[PDB]
């Protein structure tokens, strides 16, 4: 007869290092990037991926910007992504986030020459 | 000078390291723990925090639960946690989870000899 005590192991406790670390990611860069100096930016979004083919993105689908632009591109294929939500009880100076992770076609408005990214726009 | 390409990596790049954790940790955690096995329970969260930290809890902050009860007590430190959130698609028995991580205060029922946390309450 499984004990109450041993429930709640079962259902709640995962002791793991790397578990913990994942959980400060966003936390720990948001503050490492600079994004925490005068104020806590909201959302912020990581891409794993070369910057070669996060560049690469701006010669692929033209599609449409969240403010009227035009100059946004989607990406062909799914990229590793980790999304940076601000915590409900976050305070300055520290920044408080929720780290999500998830596999998504990133959309970029691209400028200059060469033509590369200079905003992430969305997720899909 | 900083150009708007550069700041668009310091703010979105990382190249350097792969995800810390994977979006499929709730999918594969709420199955081993059995939690799936009656039903899809709904939401669940891990503590990444050891054994003993945890049943500390139970002698920390008083605090009333959710319920209205009064064996409940709040971590005086942040806690790291996942969050597994049922997704809108799921439907037993394929259940499907939205994994999402931070550093949260804890808050436990506790009751019996020794006083061992029996029930996760929430996070704060
Ligand atoms: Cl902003
Ligand atoms: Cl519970």
């Amino acid at each position: 007869k499984e004990t109450a005590a041993a429930k709640f192991e079962r259902q709640h406790m995962d002791s793991s290092t790397s578990a913990a670390s994942s959980s400060n990611y966003c936390n720990q860069m948001m503050k490492s990037r600079n994004l925490t100096k005068d104020r806590c930016k909201p959302v912020n979004t990581f891409v794993h991926e070369s910057l070669a083919d996060v560049q690469a993105v701006c010669s692929q689908k033209n599609v449409a910007c969240k403010n009227g632009q035009t100059n946004c591109y989607q990406s062909y294929s799914t990229m590793s992504i980790t999304d940076c939500r601000e915590t409900g009880s976050s305070k300055y100076p520290n920044c408080a986030y929720k780290t999500t992770q998830a596999n998504k076609h990133i959309i970029v408005a691209c400028e200059g020459n060469p033509y590369v990214p200079v905003h992430f726009d969305a997720s899909v």
